[PDB]
């Protein structure tokens, strides 16, 4: 089987994992596999897309970078007769059959799970300051609305401050810097970021202005990578849920039975990860800073 897939870019540690993911998982399954990486821009994606129709793949994968747009690629693959998977984020479209099925986690619940921990920590008196992931990504919408609905029950916690860190490190910093400036001084109980990328570039503006994150604001977020698993360890952060980045195997299996010629397929296959805190970043360190550096030994390409 040849499959393309078009990954969204390499913003965060997260999405490279998942392209290693999806390339170990490709190997597993002897799967030919046409991996393009689009620099954050979805015309790059729709441009990989066409070529692997051109190229006359077995079946395609694609992580869309924001939900809108699509749907004229899409329609060129159903009248190509090639299989669409969908992973990660989501895209809106109004018919059902230009894909074959989503592989995804439960963005809300991540959200939900994260925001109602962050209330049992803090027994819900907490003024939050909001990393946003990048405007149109299902994963940023999503996870605001989880965390919304659980702290809208809470009369005492709100979020005093809402930007986009863009899911980056360099972004989550800056962003971070200008709350603290922006707060005059005001305390700030925690930060909610939408990726553990941002959280970390948080962590680092908080220090900067000689707070201690982890303990005078606590920081929570979403992906469960290694770094921050050793940031919790080390006392910097607070809580993350795990997202997985096996998104391939689920998508390998889907497109398996639909070439085998399987009828009955749900458009949707999803779980969700756990909350990880401190109570067992050490332990969990451990397990994961060599399914970690696995990657680490990897080649450098474009
Ligand atoms: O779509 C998943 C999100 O995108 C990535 O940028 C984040 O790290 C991850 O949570």
């Amino acid at each position: 089987t040849t499959v393309g897939f078009s990954q969204v870019g390499s913003e965060s540690g997260w999405r490279t994992s998942f392209s290693e993911a999806v390339k170990a998982e490709a190997k597993q399954r002897g799967i030919d596999l046409k991996f393009a990486d689009a620099q954050q821009k979805q015309e790059n994606q729709i441009k990989a897309v066409r070529s692997f129709i051109a190229q006359g793949v077995d079946a395609i994968i694609i992580a869309p970078v924001v939900e809108t747009g699509w749907k004229p690629v899409l329609k060129e693959a159903k009248r190509a007769k090639i299989p669409v998977v969908i992973v990660d984020r989501n895209i809106k479209v109004d018919d059902d059959s230009l894909f074959l099925t989503r592989i995804a986690s439960d963005f809300s619940e991540e959200g939900r799970k994260i925001g109602q921990w962050l209330m049992d920590k803090t027994q819900g008196n907490c003024d939050i300051a909001e990393l946003q992931g990048t405007v149109g990504a299902t994963a940023a919408i999503d996870r605001a609305a989880g965390f919304n609905q659980v702290i809208a029950n809470y009369p005492n916690a709100k979020i005093v401050r809402s930007q986009t860190g863009e899911f980056t490190r360099a972004k989550g910093k800056e962003v971070m810097e200008g709350f603290l400036k922006a707060q005059n001084g005001q305390p700030l109980c925690a930060v909610w970021s939408h990726n553990d990328e941002m959280a970390l570039g948080a962590v680092q503006a908080i220090k900067e202005a000689g707070l201690k994150p982890g303990k005078d604001i606590l920081i929570v977020s979403v992906d469960g990578v290694p770094d921050y698993f050793k940031a919790m360890a080390d006392g910097d952060v607070n809580a993350t849920v795990e997202l997985s980045p096996y998104l391939g195997g689920p998508a390998f299996d889907a497109i398996d039975a639909y070439l085998k010629g399987n009828k009955d397929q749900a458009k949707l296959i999803s779980t969700t990860g756990d909350v990880f805190t401190q109570e067992t970043a050490a332990a969990e360190y451990e397990k994961r800073r060599q399914q970690a550096a696995a990657l680490e030994h990897h080649h450098h390409h474009h």
